[PDB]
């Protein structure tokens, strides 16, 4: 047997929002968070745009001294994560705290303080590199960072599963709680690889948008003029709790995690098969694991990447999974808005899906002008739909073909 | 309801050898795989030295197209891997691939990479940045590679917690296996830190042994003269197999996975608290969830970084969690001979904890000439000692306080 998984919590930042109820206002208003990247000279990148954060203020969090010693990523998914925590109500105590655990992950990690410490080593030496180096770098800082400001004593980890990180990272913490392993776990993703190196990097593999005269229209997933993904930052966090802990304590549950699943493409280390094969898989191992015939998904939060072949994976998976039922649910990317958070997008993107069962509502995905070939499904062009949504999903596709799918119920 | 875990194949490369054999004859011997650095120019170093892999022929398991995509840190746990999974003697099927998956992780994945990456970049600009780099350096490429190259769909994930990696990576791969999520996972850690970056990160830290003129008595776990931890590479990797799926194909089982725990510290982002409690919780819940009376235990694989704190801290907790019978149980640091190998520590630690099962021996603490202040119990000083092992735990300890506890124990 197994016990059951609610959300009592949700934290944000986004190139939408510095919270959830902004990032989501944009999202149902259709606006677009992605300009050219500022402080930073990008002449010789053929991207030279993304989605950045607007006015993030680390010492709403913590001191200077200690936002000094952490990565971009480390700040910004400590800031979702401290906003979760305060949205769920939860009072940390001596009687539980060996209950409460952190699963935050990062799918490239600290690359701005790496690019930093570099330009310290080459020019002056090793002497030059900061003491906080590797602590403040490395991906399971913010679980540790979180965890010594908290006290949580329960269980303490760090998934990096590329662009996949933020829906394993929730998925495996909702699998302690229904094992008996934790009672609360605080779950997501962060991401901050807007230097040269997630650029260039990117860039180098030909994978970016170069919509350089067209920013907010890059992200266009499923448009037959989509030319790759667009680079984002940020950070989403959940407070996942256990049912009869959530009631006991008279907590607000905005939904329940009933299904994860994973699986693996073993297919190409960044290119997902055309025919979607893993993406299948894996969610007919999500909705077996919830219990759940196809027929009852009301509405998908897609990986919607903007990529050529991603894009028309995720159609053919869909069709196939779903059948005569493929056409009734709706299916958006909010990538057309956000870009590509990489391992914080499914953490964010399990933010929306939550979202879209409260207001009953699928977010629009922006800039699809002109479906291309086969894309004929209700992938909510344009503009948000009011609809029914019992039955939300939650997917991500990865590097490596490494494949999650959240599956969120309404809670009544 | 929760299923037997068992060992059916190991895979290593570490500074005492290629694979496990030889590996464990060195462990066995007394031997030090520390030596000066010769890969790079350490002059402007406080530490020169650490454990590297001497003479890793990665056309034993790559085509050179494959490897001179990949980041040392991949082409090592590619090589455990591989080795695990011949050693296993499993055949991968159409009708067993979607039940076989990876959890190989890292503490720091591809930091030579980046570095030389970041050199490209700061001196010749972005389009000398490989196209291959983000797929060539992210963590969750062991776990995207090996599934690719050997067909595995099943649970496909990469975990990233410092020096805890391959102890997490390894008891989370045991319990998908245990919870029905998979009946075969090859698991564990790598790690290929010695570029300036790492070893100027962790100098400025003042983390590091600085005995240059002498490195194979540098790592001396609980010696009054230790002075900090020997950096080391390499990469460990276990099949973990369902016990009955075991069985019915006939495999050869080294020993059996009984046990599996994790704790916070909630203490400090790099020091152990001194009295050790983390690492206490953490060993009473694995050894609570083996079903065992701490009595039974008779050999411990220490963390033994040579650390002041830590080493202390180890001692302080085994204490607190056996009592009398802490002056009964053998236990000793193959950090002694092996150094530091970070995020793959657990993995070839948790290899090693089997061959002490199956040979009936304790490996040596080496080096350990005079004994700290408190440092009494049966720490297998100098020679391995033949002796009863039934039940074996493993410990590993990181940066945020995360803290993991293997049980293997004998099958028969
Ligand atoms: C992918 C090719 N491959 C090569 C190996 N080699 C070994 O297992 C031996 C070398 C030490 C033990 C396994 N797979």
């Amino acid at each position: 047997s197994r016990r059951r998984v609610v959300i009592t919590g949700m934290g944000m930042l986004s190139p939408l929002g510095l919270d959830v109820p902004s990032s989501w206002e944009g999202i149902l208003a259709g606006r677009s968070g992605i300009a050219p990247i500022e402080h930073m000279d990008l002449s010789a990148y053929s991207t030279r745009f993304g989605g950045s954060v607007k006015g993030f203020n680390v010492e709403e969090y913590l001191s200077a001294k200690e936002a000094r010693k952490l990565d971009l990523f480390i700040q910004y998914g400590l800031a979702a994560s401290f906003q979760a925590v305060r949205d769920s109500g939860l009072e940390v105590t001596d009687a539980n705290r060996e209950r409460i655990g952190v699963s935050m992950g990062s799918g490239i990690g600290g690359l701005t303080n790496i690019e930093n410490n570099c330009r310290s080593l080459f020019e002056q030496g090793p002497r030059r590199i900061s003491p906080f180096f590797v602590p403040g770098s490395i991906i399971n800082m913010v679980s540790g960072f979180l965890s010594i400001h908290l006290g949580l004593q329960g269980p303490n980890y760090a998934l990096t599963t590329a662009q996949t990180t933020g829906t394993h990272s929730i998925g495996m913490a909702a699998r302690n709680i229904a094992y008996g392993e934790a009672d609360v776990m605080v779950a997501g993703g962060s991401e901050m690889a807007a230097c040269g190196l997630g650029l260039g990097g990117f860039g180098a593999a030909r994978a970016l948008s170069t919509r350089n005269d067209e920013p907010t229209r890059a992200s266009r997933p499923w448009d037959r003029d989509r030319d790759g993904f667009v680079l984002s930052d940020g950070s989403g966090a959940l407070v996942l709790e256990e049912l009869e802990h959530a009631r006991a304590r008279g907590a607000r549950i905005y939904a329940e995690l009933v299904g994860f699943g994973m699986s693996g493409d073993a297919f190409h280390m960044t290119a997902p098969p055309e025919d979607g094969a893993g993406a299948a898989r894996c969610m007919k191992n999500a909705l077996r694991d919830a219990g759940l015939d196809p027929r009852q998904v009301d509405y998908i939060n897609a990986h919607g990447t903007s990529t050529p072949a991603g894009d028309i994976a995720e159609i053919a998976a869909v069709k196939s999974v779903f059948g005569e039922h493929a056409h009734a649910l709706s299916m958006s990317s909010t990538k057309s808005m956000t870009g590509h958070l990489l391992g914080a997008a499914g953490a964010v993107e399990a933010i929306f899906s939550v979202l879209a069962l409260r207001d009953q509502v699928a977010p629009p995905t922006i800039n699809l002008d002109n479906p291309d070939e086969g894309c004929d499904l209700d992938l909510v062009a344009h503009e948000a739909k009011p609809r029914k949504i019992d039955v939300a999903l939650s997917n991500s596709f990865g590097f490596g073909g490494t494949n999650g799918t959240l599956v969120f119920r309404r809670f009544a």
